[PDB]
């Protein structure tokens, strides 16, 4: 296995998200929901928010287990080696290929944050924002995907709600919601098994 960084992604984007069309640009959406679903399929969590933000980002939310707060080596934070480190595995491409991206994991009774620019580069550490009760967990992730790499930076509502469709009715017993805030167009699956 031989690791690399954000910028082999960057100068090869077709060899991770297939194309740097439409396709490409919601491939990205799929990497960080897919993050959301195996975490839900594992037992936690039973709702997955989705947001097309007015600004064009992105927003993933889960009531997991949250992402590992801890350290790695030299005390670089678990959830940027997670986001920084090519293991050629979502979060990392997802985060190259944006022009900024913001992790936000509650657990413990703590918020806690960390924001990447420029295809990936962390501008801060993984730093507690806030607190909350013990009981509440899980992870949000907000990124804006590069325009200098996709030809098209627009996310569609249509293609977005057609594919969470699906993921709920692969989970079972998992609300999946979509809220389009450039539109206020909003809906949510959920199928009982
Ligand atoms: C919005 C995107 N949503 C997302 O990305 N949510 C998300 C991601 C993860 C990842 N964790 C990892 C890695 F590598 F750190 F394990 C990769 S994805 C985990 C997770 C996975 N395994 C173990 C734990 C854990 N907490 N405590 C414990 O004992 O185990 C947590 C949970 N929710």
């Amino acid at each position: 296995q031989v690791l690399e960084g954000l910028d082999a992604v960057r100068k090869r984007p077709g060899m991770y998200i297939g194309s740097t069309d439409g396709a490409g640009l919601h491939h990205l959406v799929w990497e960080i929901v897919d993050n959301a679903v195996d975490e839900a399929l594992s037992g936690f969590g039973d709702r997955i928010d989705v947001t097309i933000n007015k600004d064009g980002s992105l927003t993933v939310q889960d009531h997991g287990r949250g992402m590992p707060t801890g350290m790695h080596a030299m005390g670089i934070p678990t959830v940027e080696v997670i986001f920084t480190i090519l293991h050629a595995v979502g979060s990392s491409v997802v985060n190259a290929l944006s022009s900024w991206l913001e992790v936000e994991i509650t657990r413990d009774g703590a918020v806690y944050k960390q924001r990447f620019e420029n295809g990936g580069k962390p501008v801060t550490t993984l730093k507690k924002i806030g607190t909350a009760l013990k009981s509440k967990t899980g992870t949000k992730v907000t990124f804006m995907p590069d325009a200098t790499i996709f030809s098209t930076t627009d996310f569609k509502y249509n293609t977005i709600s057609e594919r969470l469709n699906e993921s709920a009715f692969l989970l079972k017993n998992v609300t999946l919601s979509l809220t389009d805030k450039r539109t206020d167009e909003a809906i949510e699956f959920h199928y009982e098994n």
